[PDB]
């Protein structure tokens, strides 16, 4: 297990160090997303709470074809947003329901350390 808290303040510097392999020993759901949303990671513990596999989903988009629930000015919007400014850190509470049961979730978006990339934690409330 990788002892990383959910939310902690320097989440990207202690993420940047992960290759899969560590990011599925994490506490929590983590997803890297490119800036048109593409999947580039996709840990353990996110597919336990959504029943995706995780092979299967990288490099789909997550906004078009993944998870079209997140495509709302609540999620996407927030994304999109971050991305044309280059700078993002929101935290904020979301219900997903596509293909599954319904689950509220915890979600903190935040941008990666290194170019063009973002994170996406999820852990359950
Ligand atoms: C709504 O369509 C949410 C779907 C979803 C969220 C997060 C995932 O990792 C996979 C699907």
């Amino acid at each position: 297990m990788e002892h990383v808290a959910f939310g902690s303040e320097d989440i990207e510097n202690t993420l940047a160090k992960m290759d899969d392999g560590q990011l599925d020993g994490l506490a929590f759901g983590a997803i890297q997303l490119d800036g048109d949303g593409n999947i580039l990671q996709y840990n353990a513990a996110q597919g336990d709470i959504t029943g995706r596999d995780p092979k299967q989903v990288i490099g789909k988009n997550f906004f078009k074809d993944v998870a079209p629930c997140t495509d709302s000015p609540e999620f996407y919007g927030k994304f999109k947003e971050g991305v044309a400014s280059g700078n993002l850190n929101t935290m904020f509470e979301y219900t997903f329901d596509y293909q599954m049961t319904p689950t509220k979730v915890k979600v903190h978006m935040k941008k990666a350390l290194s170019g063009d990339s973002y994170w996406v934690f999820v852990k359950r409330v």
